[PDB]
């Protein structure tokens, strides 16, 4: 009943649908949330070709605007799951049940947590995994981040909008982020480092965080600092419950694709940052979904 | 002496170069004329994600704009060769040679010719290439585009704003376009079809063309027709003459990667229109030089 599903609205999939219906593909999008994805966490967008600069939530309209007058069908839907029943696939939301002939899964991935004391209990409480979300209610705290890649180092900067200042706790002694937010970030006046370092406890009154116990990872001091914030930044992990029994992913999750974006399974392919790679950025996303869909539509006439 | 070159700047070239000197790379960017390869040569693009329409020649612009403020270093330059010395290579170009420790080539493709009879010699003169450069030279012509792809559909479709009447000829009964191309095609009123043919020679006076003789490719019937125009859109070459020698082509031409970008030769990368491949967009360009620019960053960390 329909050419191709693809589950999940971020840029991949986005890119994935502008062009399974361009190729006049029965085309039904779904999306739990908001369309954007992970662009609707980010603050400011500066790497993605054909703008300069760009707020997350304004790149992510952009690339939904056209869908609808293309003829995508753009439901909202959480999918629980997939079955594969050879010449089609059933997906499974809460509600409702989807006939297809294929599947383009672009889910993305999800906050890494701690697994710390205190980071479930203060969840609502000055612990966040948002900064554009969040930020604005730390106006004059002490913020911390914890993490060296790109979203801690890249949100750091934002919230120094907020903060009185921003410390980035980093687990080794050289950042994983690009060289120029690194840069960035050393001339930063409001940013301070903690190097070496991870997080052991994260404790506060019963209304909210107030300190942060850590730990070097050198020489095992520990040290407890008081933060009116915690942003926590440390790595992603694939969001593909839906698809765990179906022999799809590796052994932390992720889906397991080749270079045409295929998994085991003939009709369906995964794109952007739920498949298991290295490099996950919006460039990449928008590229591994347009050769999902155009796979898909090959797939598709063959069938 | 650079830790990157990168030759050619199109799509795929300017996104490569704008995360390599993000990766504070020292970056050279060759290119042999204006930004924008092939988008240059595109009149209205509707399939990049974060625009629903925007001309070529400004997504270029857009796309070049940040580069000097990143620090690339923008250079003329047309290449005629590259000579690989184990830890360094070098680039020749037409005057200058330039030292680095990784290359990714990002030349693209090039129009392929008929290779029929006044097609050289109609070249200036109503034999064309290139509908956005020379189309309102035609105005009130019968135009012809021969191609069945999606160059020659949509080049059609904009042709159709300067002639009379703009024909289609294709050498098969479908054509190979996006299904949306395809039945804007079908719907237009002024555009005209020749089905199951290929053009075999073009005449003029000695001024100019006037018609064109035509085969039809089920029962060999041959008929001639007046145009005042011709745009040949019949597919891509690689634009790789200065590696032929390297072996890192295929025996068409094209550069062979995987799927990290990589040729044979370490530390030369190859992304977009140029590589071996089946899908060629600005997407899959934008992605590709991502890719290539994260391969090189770390191909330099390790030299
Ligand atoms: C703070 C931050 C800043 C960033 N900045 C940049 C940047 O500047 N440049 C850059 O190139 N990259 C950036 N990234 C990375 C980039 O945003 C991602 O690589 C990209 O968004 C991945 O897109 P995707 O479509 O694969 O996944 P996502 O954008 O993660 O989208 C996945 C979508 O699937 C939906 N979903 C999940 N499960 C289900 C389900 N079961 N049913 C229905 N829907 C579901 C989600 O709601 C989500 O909308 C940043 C990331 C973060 C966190
Ligand atoms: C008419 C037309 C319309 C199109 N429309 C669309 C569209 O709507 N959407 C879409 O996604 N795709 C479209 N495409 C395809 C798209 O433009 C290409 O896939 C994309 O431009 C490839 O980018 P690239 O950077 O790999 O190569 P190119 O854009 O081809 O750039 C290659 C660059 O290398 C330079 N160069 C070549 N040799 C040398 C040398 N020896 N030294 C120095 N410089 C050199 C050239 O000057 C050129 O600037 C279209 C193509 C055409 C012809
Ligand atoms: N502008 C952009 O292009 C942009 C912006 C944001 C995200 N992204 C992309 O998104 C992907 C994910 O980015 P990310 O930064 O969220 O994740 P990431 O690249 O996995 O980095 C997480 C960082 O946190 C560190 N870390 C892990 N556990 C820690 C702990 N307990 N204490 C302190 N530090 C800890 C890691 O250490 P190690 O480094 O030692 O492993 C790493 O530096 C990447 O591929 C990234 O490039 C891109
Ligand atoms: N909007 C976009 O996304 C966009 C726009 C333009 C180009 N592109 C991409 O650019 C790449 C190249 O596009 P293209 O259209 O230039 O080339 P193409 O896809 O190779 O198509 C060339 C077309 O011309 C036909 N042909 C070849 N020789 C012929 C002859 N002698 N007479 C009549 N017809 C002939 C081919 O026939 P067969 O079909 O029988 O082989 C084919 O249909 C493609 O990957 C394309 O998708 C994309």
């Amino acid at each position: 009943k329909y050419d191709v599903v693809i589950i999940g609205s971020g840029p991949a999939g986005m890119t994935a649908a502008m062009y399974t219906a361009r190729s006049e593909m029965k085309t039904l999008l779904l999306e739990r949330g908001v369309p954007g994805g992970q662009m609707n966490n980010t603050a400011e967008i500066e790497n993605y070709p054909g703008y300069e600069t760009i707020m997350g939530p304004e790149l992510s309209m952009k690339m939904a605007e056209p869908l609808e007058g293309l003829g995508v069908e753009n439901a909202y839907g959480f999918v629980t799951g997939i079955e594969d029943h050879g010449d089609y696939k059933k997906i499974i939301t809460e509600d409702d049940e989807f006939i297809t002939k294929s599947i383009i899964i672009a889910t993305g991935a999800n906050h890494r947590k701690l697994e710390i004391p205190g980071e479930e209990e203060y969840g609502a409480r000055g612990v966040s995994y948002c900064a554009v979300c969040d930020g604005a209610f730390f106006r004059n705290q002490e913020i911390l981040v914890i993490g060296g890649g790109d979203s801690a180092v890249e949100e750091a900067l934002y919230l120094t909008r907020f903060g009185q200042s921003v410390t980035i706790m980093h687990r080794r002694d050289k950042l994983r982020a690009q060289e120029i937010i690194q840069q960035r970030a050393f001339k930063e006046e409001k940013i301070n480092f903690i190097w070496d370092s991870v997080p052991m406890e994260i404790k506060g009154d019963d209304k909210k965080i107030q300190s942060v116990v850590y730990k070097n990872v050198k020489t095992g001091e520990v040290t407890e600092k008081a933060f009116g914030g915690i942003f926590i930044y440390v790595g992603l992990d694939p969001v593909a419950e839906f698809v765990s029994d179906l022999g799809i992913t590796d052994e932390a999750g992720w889906i397991i694709t080749d270079d045409h974006m295929r998994t085991n399974i003939p009709g369906i392919f995964a794109v952007g940052d739920v498949r298991q790679k290295d490099f996950r950025q919006i460039t990449t996303a928008v590229g591994d979904g347009a050769q999902a869909a155009q796979e898909a539509y090959k797939f598709v006439v063959e069938l």
